[PDB]
This record gives C-alpha cells, structure tokens and sequence, in this order.
C-alpha cells in the first residue's frame, strides 16, 4: 500500500528507496508535484503521518536513523544567514521563507557546496506528533550514492480542491485514484480529477470522477448512499449516513436531520441552518 | 424517473418546522418530515419513519423499537421512549427544558 494523506488542498505520499534528492525532485516531478516543504508546523505533523505509515510497513527493514529527501536545498552560491529561520535555505518548489524550523546539530557554513535537507527520524524510540522529526543538511548526493541513512523521500502534490470520500451505506470497497499514480482506499481527502471505482458487494461496480460542481465546490455527482443492501439498512454502519438513518420498509432508508439541520443533495450530509 | 427538483414547488415545511427529522421525498426532491408514530412508510410519494422506529408492514406504519412504557424527567409515564422524545424535541421548539428519559417503567 502506497502510503498517502491528503489534507486541505494538498497530497503527501513517502516512498522508500536510495535516491538522491535530485532523483527524488524528478520523480516528483514526473506526477506533477515536488519534494515536501515543512513550511508550517503542521505541514510537519501531516509529512510525519506519511513517513510513520511508510515505517510501519517495514520499520525493521530501515535503519533507526532514517533520512528522507523533502523539498529544502541551498544551491552553491552564498553562505547560510543564520538569522533566517529557513537558515538562508529556499524550498525547491519555489515559494517564500517560512518562520518554521526544526534544525539539529549544526549546519555547516559552507558558501561553496550546495547542500540539500532531509528529514531525520529516530526509529528506536516511538513516533509521536510531538517530538516532530529533525532537519539534517548534506550532500545532496548522486545517482546510486544518495547519502548516508537516505532511505526515501516525500513528495507534496498540490490541487485547486479536493472532494469528500465516497460515503457507503452497504458492503463495499471504493478505490480512490488520485491524478498522481498512486490510488489508495483509504483517503481522508480526495483531490480534484481523481477517480473513485466502487466495488459494492462482498458485485456492481459504480465509477465516479471527482469534479467542479461550482467554484470552491467539488462533487462526486452521486446522489444518496452507495452499496445499500436491504439485508443491513440503518444497522450497517448507520447507512453511511452524517448523523441519523431514516427507517422505512425491510431495508429502505434515506439519511435524516435533527431539527435544525438540512439535508443536502448528497442525501447523506446534513446541514445546520443556524 | 421522476420530476426535476422544483424548490419553490415544494410543499412549505410545517411553521413550526418538523420537530422529529427531515429529509427529501421518494424521488429525492423536496424538503420531508420524518414519519412519528403509525405514519405510512413504504412504496412514490411516500415517507420515512422517524429515528427509533420500524416500518412494520407496499406501505406500512411507524411502531417504535421501545415499544415499553418509559419514565421521564418531567415526572410522568410515557407510553414508550419514542413519545419521550416526541415531545422532548417539542420543548425545545417552545423553549421548555429538554424531556430527559430518567428510567423505564412507571414513574415513582
């Protein structure tokens, strides 16, 4: 499994292996994204989830002191201004200077070397959102020899927005596509031009694309819960339903508001009026 | 198939507003009040039965899955749990503090 989270308009995905940042930023590259950028502290905590996932699959295969190329190099030219936060650094996918900073040890003043960053964790120890991985500077190394303890990188993916995932009123397995090669089921945020291929059944299979029902408005265009089997009704997973399950015959249902609230055209998200 | 969503030919809501739920109707369109207690429920044109219910039965009608009587915070008997929340949610409508279900049985 691919490992990806998708928050606000924006992707992570961490892929394992030895490749220099160079080799990393074009891979990147060739999906339309770039290398991570730690810009906000909670850029930060969504690049760790993508990283812990990324371990867990295989902890025990990766060295306990892990880098992982992100998108932060300082091309030969000048020598770091240690009074900027980023340390006179500049992210690869452009951008401005961010006040947040995670630096350990201590960089090198070295004005003749350009010298790329990557994220340090300790694999001893337990992940946890606090004790948020360190930056390390280097070499940015070269095609077969990517660095010491490089064991992967993280690419960012931006979009204009992002849909919500497909809600499952029945037994069903959805398959979110993502514009980047990498599909997932399991993807709290669906970005924008991505494909979701429902398997209802434990068997119909319903095709859906996310796309622009209006501005800062992304849809699906499916209306209600899918998979709906009347074996189950409101007794499996409350119909895939936002808060209550309407009953009515065997298996027949429609999602409900609490008084107050309003039922949108998804039938399935509700919706206070105020 | 069925009529295009025609939101001004929709029947107005209740004044006060369905005090139980809401949702659209058989085709999908329109703004619906959650069936109460012994409302039709079933198979076009038809509604859904309120939360805590069952459409025992085409078409049928809402009994309530507490079908025991039930002791409130208002300190009298209710016929079941359901009628509990039924005018519970009326007290909020009208400002009156919420019916909360204290036991079940009578009412000591």
């Amino acid at each position: 499994t691919e490992a990806v989270v998708c928050v606000g308009t924006a992707c992570y995905t961490a892929h394992s292996g030895k490749l220099s940042a160079a080799e990393a930023q074009n891979h990147c590259n060739q999906n339309g994204g770039n290398l991570a950028t730690v810009k906000s502290k909670e850029e930060a905590q969504h690049v760790q989830r993508v990283l812990a996932q990324l371990l867990r699959r295989e902890a025990a295969l990766t060295a306990r002191m892990s880098k992982f190329w992100i998108g932060l190099q300082r091309e030969k030219g000048k020598c770091l201004d240690p009074s900027l936060p980023l340390k006179g650094f500049s992210w690869v996918g452009g951008g401005e200077d961010t006040p947040y900073s995670n630096w350990h040890k201590e960089l090198r003043n070295s004005c003749i070397s350009k010298r790329c960053v990557s994220l340090l964790l300790d694999l001893s120890q337990p992940l946890l959102p606090s004790r948020l991985p360190k930056w390390s500077e280097g070499p940015c190394g070269s095609p077969g020899s990517p660095g010491s303890n490089i064991e992967g990188f993280v690419c960012k993916f931006s979009f204009k927005g992002m849909c919500r995932p497909l809600a499952l009123g029945g037994p069903g397995q959805v398959t979110y596509t993502t514009p980047f090669q990498t599909t997932s089921s399991s993807l709290e945020a669906v970005p924008f031009a991505s494909a979701a291929n429902v398997a209802c059944g434990e068997t119909q299979s319903h095709y859906f694309l996310c796309k622009e029902k209006a501005p800062d408005v992304f849809d699906w265009g499916s209306s209600g819960p899918l998979c709906v089997s009347p074996k189950y009704g409101c007794n499996f997973n409350n119909g895939g339903c936002h808060q209550d399950c309407f009953e009515g015959g065997d298996g027949s249902f429609l999602c409900g508001c609490r008084p107050g609230f309003r039922l949108l055209d998804d039938l399935v998200t509700c919706a206070s009026r105020n």
